[PDB]
């Protein structure tokens, strides 16, 4: 199953609003109407112009739930 309601996942080539990216190794990125904290070591921020704050998913990520991240990035591809 997946834990909490909203369950935030990074599809490979998915664009995902910088949401808070305060964490380190860990970058809040929000999913149409589902947010949560992932590794920021599965995106990476874009260069537009315009000035806004996105950020491409370079990886497959699952989140259930938002939930903090109390421990380090997983592994990727």
């Amino acid at each position: 199953g997946a834990m909490g309601p909203r369950e935030v996942t990074m599809k490979k080539g998915d664009i995902l609003t910088l949401l808070n990216s305060t964490n380190k190794d860990w970058w809040k990125v929000e999913v149409n109407d589902r947010q949560g904290f992932v590794p920021a070591a599965y995106v990476k921020k874009l260069d537009s112009g315009t000035g806004k704050e996105l950020v491409l998913a370079l990886y497959d990520y699952q989140e259930s739930g938002d939930n903090a991240p109390s421990y380090s990035p997983p592994p990727p591809p």
